[PDB]
């Protein structure tokens, strides 16, 4: 059997452009809860003892973006210097452009809003795993999620927020169907304390996360194991290392299957067609697959400024439909409503009050089971032949 | 014929997330023209007034930062409040972590650096332009490029340095390689001054740049205009919108087609396996098509932190490969050499004083024909049969 290596990889929700992703998605969390409404473009940066929220907020909602801000590193267990932040102490620099709405004396719906921007979006799907995502992504990102709750549950005390992981699965493509074989290559590199050794972090990641998270049927005596491979990581986050929301834009989709049109998600509100654009085709391309009209499925979408119809829409199958990608094109097409005030709508966006993206912001916006993830309901299709 | 639609974007070098990429990258080639061997990790963020630069670098190179953002900013053409940034008088906030190399008494080489981080790369090709890139991507972005040259050179001296433009071409699939047939739909949404009316700026769009740019084999009488769709456009760059470092990554490579690894470049010293490991993988997908292997590849590579081999390196040929693709992997492992230390000595890319990565922080990573673009360059491989 030909096979072939793919890798992906995850960052711990203390590596510092995810802080900056998770502080943004919490603020507009905030927003939300109060005015459905808002309107929400939020930036976070962070370096050494410092985090800065801007860019453009117009809303009712009255929101403390300095507490936000604070609460949000605290939750992740930034509460010193040592760990690499300290929530309670470091430099908040609030620059964010605040507005209420426009006040207007008499003089539209849904179906008729433009886009916010021109871009184009990616959705794609593949029946490797329950979740209908790609192996390598799924297995890194879990190793990630497993590290953060190893450490807060106090198993893996020795454990500090930050840090990253990869995984190299070994695939045989079944005419375009991809099979994953084993686990090829597993990275960790982990934040940690001064307490624990080199032998007992290994040791510790190899029985308290890998084992637990990575299928016995994938691993095998061949399998490469690197473990801090390049030796102590006491200091983490922004401490020496600048962080910026919207850098970690392929860890938050697809892990480089499939396809990214370019546009970052959180803190953007979710009429942004960057945000809704991309969880409806994911929402699509899903659909596609777990429907039987296909095994793995790409679709794409792209929008003009003050324009409600896609410019454009695709679908590719990679030669898995069991009918032609045309029509597959035309199901999706009558299916889906992509125009921007119709998607908001349909995925129930704008709801309030459950922390719907600042769980987006950690661990990817796709292959969750989460009843706030809507967009990864699917909808039945109609097909046949 | 069956044919489907592929759209990629552009943004301008005024756009407030390019003018952040173009500002940390022309703080990088200061360091290298004194000090090749800066390291380097420069961030610029920007909102209405403002510019901040910050992360870190290591240097002995004496780099006048505050100077190269108004530089940088006045050379784009913001020279005022009502363009959108005034380069003379907005706040320079000088945020950065300086630090002089390590002093040290007594006590390694190229081969045996290992990666400064870990991550994945790819590299893509194909053989529907001369330069090897896709027609959507390599058509946006030229009539972003066309943009600023008709305002600088006063042919349009009305434009403003913002804008987008997006071009969605109509193509057939002959057996896995791209045959574009037509461009569908011209996007352009450009800022401008108050002198120009809606009907001055669509003719001017339309013979100054679409013309000039989009080769007339590929314009019908059912191609679609959207020429500023939104309205009026006076107000751009940070103005009312902020800007980051790396938010482009899809605009600075293959516009949605081939695959992203996540990484961004600019403000990254080329030593850094994001910068220097995607541009050798461009470097080999360009060269199996253009030594006639393939008409298309995708080629991936990954590493770990302290390692210097690669844990993974794949290439798929979209089965247009006259050899199969495992034969390709073979040919590409051996005339390559993925080591990070290795891969910035081949590419010389350490080398001062030619502004080159300022070069590639608008309009695009690959595809350019500029000598300074040394991964652009083909590599003579060895096949047959
Ligand atoms: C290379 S430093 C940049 C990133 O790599 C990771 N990192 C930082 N220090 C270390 C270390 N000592 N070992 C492994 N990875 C690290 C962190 O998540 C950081 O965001
Ligand atoms: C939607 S505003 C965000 C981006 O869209 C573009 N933009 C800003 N204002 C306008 C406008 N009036 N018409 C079209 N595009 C715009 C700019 O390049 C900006 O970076
Ligand atoms: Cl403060
Ligand atoms: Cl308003
Ligand atoms: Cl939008
Ligand atoms: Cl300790
Ligand atoms: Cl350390
Ligand atoms: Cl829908
Ligand atoms: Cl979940
Ligand atoms: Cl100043
Ligand atoms: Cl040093
Ligand atoms: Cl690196
Ligand atoms: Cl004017
Ligand atoms: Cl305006
Ligand atoms: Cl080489
Ligand atoms: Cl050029
Ligand atoms: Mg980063
Ligand atoms: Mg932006």
């Amino acid at each position: 059997m030909e096979t072939f290596l793919f890798t992906s990889e995850s960052v711990n929700e203390g590596h510092p452009d995810k802080l900056c992703d998770q502080i943004s998605d919490a603020v507009l969390d905030a927003c939300l809860e109060q005015d459905p409404d808002s309107k929400v473009a939020c930036e976070t940066c962070t370096k050494t003892n410092m985090v800065m929220v801007f860019g453009e907020i117009t809303t009712k909602a009255t929101v403390d973006y300095e507490k936000i801000v604070r609460d949000t590193c605290r939750a992740i267990g930034f509460v010193s210097d040592d760990v690499g932040l300290d929530a309670d102490k470091c430099k908040v620099l609030v620059n964010i452009e605040q507005q209420s709405p426009d006040i207007a004396q008499g003089v539209k719906c849904p179906e008729e809003i433009g886009a916010g921007d021109q871009g184009h979006m990616f959705g794609y799907a593949t029946d490797e795993t329950p979740e209908l995502m790609p192996l390598s992504h799924v297995l890194a990102t879990k190793l990630g999620a497993r590290l953060t709750e190893v450490r807060k549950n106090g198993t893996c005390a020795w454990l500090r927020p930050d840090g990253k992981t990869q995984v190299t699965v070994e695939y045989y493509n079944d005419k375009g169907a991809m099979v994953p074989i084993r686990v090829h290559t597993v990275l960790i590199s982990t934040q940690h304390d001064e307490t624990v050794t080199n032998d007992e972090i290994a040791r510790d990641l190899k029985e308290h996360v890998i084992k637990p998270v990575i299928p016995e049927k994938y691993l095998d005596e061949k399998t490469i194991f690197h473990l801090n491979p390049s030796g102590r990581f006491v200091i983490g986050g922004p401490h020496g290392d600048a962080g910026l929301t919207g850098r970690k834009i392929i860890i938050d989709t697809y892990g480089g299957w499939g396809a990214h049109g370019g546009g970052a998600f959180s803190g953007k509100d979710p009429t942004k067609v960057d945000r809704s654009g991309a969880y409806i085709v994911r929402q699509a391309a899903k659909s596609v697959v777990a429907n039987g009209m296909a095994r793995r499925a790409l679709v794409q979408v792209s929008y003009a400024i003050g324009v409600p119809e896609p410019l454009s829409v695709f679908v590719d199958t990679y030669e898995t439909g069991l009918i032609p990608d045309k029509e597959i094109l035309k199901i999706v097409k009558e299916s889906f409503d992509f125009r921007p005030g119709m998607m908001t709508i349909n995925l129930d966006l704008k709801r309030g009050g459950n922390g719907r993206f600042l769980k987006t912001a950690a661990y990817g916006h796709f292959g969750r089971d989460d009843p706030d993830f809507t967009w990864e309901v699917v909808k039945p299709l109609k097909w046949d032949k």
